[PDB]
């Protein structure tokens, strides 16, 4: 009766990978190396089949871009069809115009860790 071990990769976000602790220590450096730029959490959507899951999922971005240019980054990751339309939603269910800059959302919807967290989804999933 030996134990059947078994292991796979976690889907688990990113918030529950990594401690609180680390991930505070983790900002601290960033904005300190790049202080002009905007450390991102983007992760798929709880919810989310239609879509797969991108190989990363840790951004750094420069504080002068817009929403806009963050759609267009996951799209490219995503390789995405024009007929294959999809949000972006900061923190979890909040939505905001691609005109908006980042560093607006950023000091407004930061988690207490400096990263700022955003899903994905296809618009069928709500």
């Amino acid at each position: 009766d030996g134990f059947v071990e078994v292991d796979m990769p976690s889907d688990r976000p990113f918030k529950q990978r990594r401690s609180f602790a680390d991930r505070c220590k983790e900002v601290q450096q960033i904005r300190d190396q790049h202080p002009s730029k905007i450390p991102v959490i983007i992760e798929r959507y709880k919810g989310e089949k239609q879509l797969p899951v991108l190989d990363k999922t840790k951004f750094l971005v420069p504080d002068h871009v817009n929403m806009s240019e963050l759609v267009k980054i996951i799209r490219r990751r995503l390789q995405l069809n024009p007929t294959q339309a999809f949000f972006l939603l900061v923190n979890q269910h909040s939505m905001v115009s691609v005109s908006t800059p980042i560093a607006d959302i950023y000091e407004q919807e930061k988690d207490e860790d400096g990263f700022l967290y955003m899903v994905y989804a296809s618009q069928e999933t709500f």
